[PDB]
């Protein structure tokens, strides 16, 4: 190819400082080293995770950085010893790695591979503990091991899911975050049985995928809870059967739910990242067997609380990370399901913009009057 | 019989008011009404649950009352419509009912039958919403639906486990509380797999039964944690393989455990009823799959807390109520395990005294070195 083994110069949205507009820059992208993959990022979506770090409220935040973690693209080059992917392969770079060999991958009880976490957590690559991005010979931090706000990114091979090349890249970029998180919270983490009564707190992309997962599981009732009643109508198509706006009830939300379900739900899913709501989601579960799954990522430092009698009396408290899906092994299977029209993906995208419109997409996300916004990186 | 249909006059340890010595009184015990069983209580054990109410720390505490909830005896008479038990049957009255036909009993996902809780919780019988005990025509409240500190008690038939008549009643009185709670926390709630690594917080009767359950489950390591190192030696016989005294380490106990178990335990069991230790028990669990079971009953109003990242990263928080055992269906099965020498019971009894020694027995329990104290009711 033209770029193989060479430093690439491309466009990237750089966050020089927290809480300031992103700046589209020309960046240098170093070639991939051993166990690395350089990806042409065709489309990137954005989510609250990108905004949390950009805001300056993330203690793990490192500036200047290239944000972004939901993307689909094409392998431009591979580093030494890469064999699962080759140039030209269609891929989804994932924030959750799957080395297949560690304690976690070989456990059979989790998807939390820790192989590259010490490097990705500090915005660098494992091979040399340095970033592959630079502006004027000065490094720019990676983010979540993905950095999808760059036209070309360098990621660890263990994070690269190889997907069907016929799959639309402007759609499947969602399968690296929200959609599998929501579906897997139901299918892998909770393991929702047919006939279950489900409560979904937060009717955004994540809560809507939980609703779709619970509908595929054959839940008898899917109760949708949101503080914005305008989000109720779009929710019906994702499987939500009933709605509650907590602002319309003086009594605690858990009490409303308990009153409507003869003691509480079989499964609840908190899809917001609000510690108060996480307690309510636990407490709205039925005595004896009710299970609350935390999906929402709460701001660092915040605590969840309840009275232990809640768990002594049969309620279970758990959480999910990427819906318990193993990235390399299972993300391709989700793309296959989507192609066979077995799962929805397109319905979670409300807007399509271009890389130059990054700030406008973040403002729209900040308004909260959209679902996923997909950006075309090469307009 | 001599007493069938008649009011019995017998000895009972009465708690007239909180935090005062119990008085051995002559009480009138009314005959059983519909769905009731009058039991000759041959032996009663004492536990922290009797002391919590006695001390006046229980806001649900009603005085004057007949305390006691761990006993074994013989059916003296039955009320109309009672068919599972007959006069002369050997029985264990249980604080947890099993009606076999409610939402909970049928569900197949819990042992928390709610049939008689409304009446037992207020120290009365369901049939007429009054007590069967009186002194000078004045009522004395029941306790836990059991009131085992009386030579004769009246209990709901749904709380009566029928047991093998050869089982020694001075030993099996323990199978109505502590021992099944510990064993079941492992076998039923956690469902501990062979080779697991277990942490047990609190090495009293309950923690020791957890250790025995975990050892029977094939746990590879059983780490016992107690603030009193004198409790370590006796714990080895119960299956505890290693010990930690939190007072001997400046680092939080969960860190000490993580450091000894390559990331944390597979299962932890809190057997104290201390909210701060409950948090440590959750946090000492391994990322991805570690499960913590709350066994200890905390003081009313106390809250448990953690950071939600602990659950999002794969730890599970649950609790147990009577070890998930169904009283009428499974307590006889535990009596059978004891008679097969499959489970220990004798080993948790450090003292045998008489009903007249009740206050001496509570004093011993307050000192907190003893395990179970068994009282001979008819001496
Ligand atoms: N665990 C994981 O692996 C993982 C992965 C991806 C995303 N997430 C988390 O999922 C959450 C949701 O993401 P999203 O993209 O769907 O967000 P979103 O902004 O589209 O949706 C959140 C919804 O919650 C609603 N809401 C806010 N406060 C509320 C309250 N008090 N009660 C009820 N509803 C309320 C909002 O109106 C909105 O509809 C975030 O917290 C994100 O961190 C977790
Ligand atoms: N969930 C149920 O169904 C159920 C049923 C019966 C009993 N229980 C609970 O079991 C608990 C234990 O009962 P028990 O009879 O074994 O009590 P116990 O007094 O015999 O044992 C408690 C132990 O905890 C230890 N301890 C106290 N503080 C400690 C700390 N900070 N760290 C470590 N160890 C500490 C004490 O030294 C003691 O050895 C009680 O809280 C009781 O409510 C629960
Ligand atoms: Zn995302
Ligand atoms: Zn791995
Ligand atoms: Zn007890
Ligand atoms: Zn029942």
């Amino acid at each position: 190819s033209a770029t193989q083994g060479q430093v690439i110069t491309c466009k990237a949205a750089v966050a020089w400082e927290p809480n300031k507009p992103l700046v589209i820059e020309d960046v240098q992208v170093a070639p991939p080293q051993a166990g690395e993959v350089r990806v042409k990022v065709l489309y990137t979506a954005l989510c609250h995770t990108d905004a949390y770090t950009w805001s300056g409220k993330d203690p793990e935040g490192l500036f200047p950085c290239v944000l972004g973690h939901e993307a689909a693209g094409i392998v431009e080059s591979v580093g030494e010893g890469v064999t699962e992917v080759q140039p030209g392969d269609h891929v989804i770079p994932c924030y959750q790695a799957e080395c297949r060999e560690c304690k976690f991958c070989k456990s059979g009880k989790t998807n939390l591979c820790g192989k590259v976490r010490a490097a990705t957590g500090v915005g660098v690559m494992m091979n040399d503990r340095k970033s592959r991005f630079s502006i004027n010979g000065k490094p720019i931090y990676h983010f979540m091991g993905t950095s999808t706000f760059s036209q070309y990114t360098v990621v660890h091979d263990v994070s690269v899911a190889k997907i069907d090349p016929v799959a639309p890249l402007e759609k499947v970029c969602l399968l690296g975050c929200g959609v599998p998180t929501g579906l897997g919270a139901v299918w892998n983490t909770a393991k929702v049985e047919p006939g279950s009564i489900v409560a979904v707190f937060g009717l955004g992309t994540v809560g809507l995928a939980v609703a779709e997962g619970a509908k595929a599981a054959g839940a008898s009732r899917i109760i949708g809870i949101d503080i914005d009643s305008k989000k109720f109508d779009r929710a019906k198509n994702f499987g939500v059967t009933e709605f509650i706006n907590p602002k319309e009830h003086e009594q605690p939300i858990q009490q409303v739910i308990v009153d409507l379900t003869d003691g509480g739900v079989d499964y609840s899913f908190e899809c917001i990242g609000n510690v108060s709501v996480m307690r309510s989601a636990l407490e709205c579960c039925h005595k004896g067997w009710g299970t609350s799954v935390i999906v929402g990522v709460a701001a660092s430092g915040q605590e969840i609380s309840t009275r232990p009698f809640q768990l002594v009396t049969g309620r279970v408290w758990k959480g999910t990370a990427f819906g318990g899906f193993k990235s390399r092994s299972q993300v391709p299977s989700l793309v296959d399901k989507y192609l066979k029209k077995e799962i929805k993906v397109d319905e979670y995208i409300t807007h399509n913009m271009t890389l130059a419109d990054i700030n406008k997409a973040f403002d729209l996300m900040h308004d909260g009057d959209c679902l996923r916004v997909v950006l075309d990186m090469f307009v």
